[PDB]
């Protein structure tokens, strides 16, 4: 159901957290080769999560689930903010700008955490 599809989306989000934290570690340690591979992994995760999120949103819409639609619209907007910062980070990595990479790493953390207390409102609304 929409709810099993949400637990699958939540698990991909958790896969991103795990990989992001091992990417941050590699960045701090200077292992650019690893960072490069982690950024590719995280790109695919974002893409996969965004597709699971769109299917959940469209499903909630077809189901007339107004509250779920409101919360999903708010969550995906925030999700997109994190994606846009991620893309800026990838660009900082290609350009050799470590000052910006570190900054984006931090802002992407704060934007992802903020979107968490809502993630547990969607779950109960679907
Ligand atoms: O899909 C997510 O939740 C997600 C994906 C990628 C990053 Cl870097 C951070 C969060």
């Amino acid at each position: 159901s929409v709810k099993s599809e949400y637990a699958e989306a939540a698990a991909v989000g958790q896969e991103a957290v795990a990989v992001f934290n091992t990417m941050k570690a590699a960045f701090q340690n200077g292992d650019k080769e690893a960072v490069a591979q982690y950024l590719a992994r995280l790109a695919s995760l974002y893409t996969r999560h965004e597709e699971l999120l769109n299917r959940i949103l469209e499903k909630a819409r077809r189901e007339g689930n107004k509250e779920a639609v409101t919360l999903m619209n708010e969550f995906t907007a925030t999700f997109q903010t994190g994606k846009s910062i991620f893309n800026a980070m990838v660009a900082a990595f290609k350009n050799g700008d470590d000052d910006s990479f570190e900054s984006y790493l931090q802002a992407l953390e704060k934007v992802t955490a903020k979107g968490e207390t809502l993630a547990d409102q969607i779950a109960k609304a679907l």
